């Protein structure tokens, strides 16, 4: 089966459950967007990000390693292509049984139900919704875990986003929350095959390109991560000492990163660090658990205590004894927390799609190049790029920017500055 069931076109008309004008709560200053679910719990929304971060409202261009373009999807024909090279990533994705693993695990990924202030009952958080304009022009809010939206002004700042709580630190204590990934399909970056060549600052072109089946692949890990409320805060870095430019830069690394890129990156977070992480989010999910079990009612129409209990017990992987009340199990917890951390990396959608990649996280982007992956002359959800029976379907040659050069068209060069 495919991921999504069907081909959306931007223009499509509105329904107000699939294809509907959407307002994200708190932001309330806000137009309607238009949006489009892709698959349950999952939306798209073809704009520009202005919405999630008050203080990034404004795309035009200032007078670094960085991409402006304040025209990049402002129109309708960009939105179509945006909405169909986002659907194809995804496709690209669930072909694989990792993806579709992952893909699975963020539709399991319920942002827990903690936003009540008395423990005698469970409560939707309101940032964990979407208020979705009906046909009747009245707004009904929707629970959803996942939005693909477009990059704000820096267009090459990908990046997995949420909305905070006042108390709560939903992306690491075990809740989760709604993750707004902002993500360009018309765009890549270009990288070098040498590793010496990949990892210093001042060297190549960027003779290859990256799949964004992996890029999209690698936010979707963070989403991961961030719904099951076990990302690891930003300031726990890793302060590069394996490469002496980024060492003279004094560049930082987040260990979230480190643990997303996967393969020998990951070695980076030492044992005693991970060990301490693990036992973190392993206390999490007891708390979680502890709240289940103290929960005697439910605010709202949506669904019954039993069922959201249930919901939860499913997404956390909790044991339930003969008189009902969950706890957390810590073969069953530890197997979650792998599959999540260790199984769901970059380098293993490397091996899936079987693409040409970065080989490590610490190296120096080389270029960035616009692209269209909705033609299937271009690219294909089985073989992106690398078509099969053609003369790109060996040895990379579709991400050759220079054999297939007419696939990509260099935008800025980073080599240098
Ligand atoms: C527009 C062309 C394609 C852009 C790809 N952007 C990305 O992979 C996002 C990535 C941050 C991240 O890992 N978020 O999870 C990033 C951001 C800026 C720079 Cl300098 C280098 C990198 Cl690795
Ligand atoms: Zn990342």
């Amino acid at each position: 089966m495919q991921f999504v069931n069907k081909q959306f076109n931007y223009k499509d008309p509105v329904n107000g459950v699939d294809i509907a004008y959407i307002k994200i709560p708190n932001v309330g200053q806000m137009q309607p967007v238009k949006a489009f679910k892709i698959h349950n719990k999952i939306w798209v929304i073809p704009e520009r990000d202005t919405f999630t971060n008050p203080e990034e409202g404004d795309l035009n261009p200032p007078p670094p390693v960085s991409y402006y373009d304040s025209t990049y999807l402002s129109t309708d024909n960009e939105k179509d292509n945006y909405l169909k090279g986002v659907t194809k990533l995804f496709e690209r994705i669930y072909s694989t049984d990792l993806g579709r693993m992952l893909l699975t695990s963020i539709v399991r990924g319920i942002p827990f139900w903690g936003g009540s202030t008395i423990d005698t009952e469970l409560k939707v958080i309101d940032t964990n919704c979407i208020n979705v304009i009906q046909p009747d022009g009245s707004y009904r809010s929707e629970e959803l875990n996942l939005v693909i939206i477009g990059p704000s002004a820096d267009i090459i700042q990908f990046e997995c986003k949420s909305f905070g709580h006042e108390v709560l630190n939903l992306t690491r204590n075990g809740y989760g929350s709604t993750q707004y990934i902002r993500f360009s399909p018309d765009f890549t970056f270009g990288f070098e095959e040498s590793l010496e060549v990949d990892t210093n600052p001042l060297l190549g072109a960027g003779k290859f390109a990256t799949d964004p089946a992996v890029t999209l692949a690698h936010e979707l890990i963070h989403a991961g991560h961030r719904l099951y409320g076990i990302a690891i805060n930003p300031n726990r870095v890793f302060k590069v000492n394996t490469n002496a430019y980024y060492e003279m830069s004094g560049l930082e690394v987040s260990f979230e990163e480190l643990r997303t890129f996967g393969g020998h990156d990951a070695k980076f977070i030492d044992s005693l660090q991970e060990n301490e992480f693990r036992l973190y989010y392993y206390n999490k999910f007891k708390d979680i658990a502890s709240t289940l079990n103290k929960a005697k009612s439910i605010v709202g129409t949506t669904a019954s205590l039993q069922y959201m209990k249930n919901v939860f017990k499913e997404k956390y992987l909790l044991s339930e004894d003969t008189s009902g009340k969950f706890s957390v199990d810590k073969l069953k917890f530890d197997k979650l927390y792998k599959m999540l951390t260790e199984i769901y990396t970059e380098d293993n959608f490397v091996k899936f799609f079987k693409v040409l990649n970065r080989k490590t996280y610490l190296n120096f982007d080389k270029a960035v190049f616009k692209i269209n992956i909705v033609p299937k002359v271009n690219y294909t959800i089985y073989d992106g790029f690398n078509l099969r029976n053609t003369n790109l379907a060996a040895n990379f040659n579709g991400q050759n920017t220079e054999i297939n050069n007419m696939n990509f068209t260099k935008l800025k060069n980073f080599t240098g500055l």
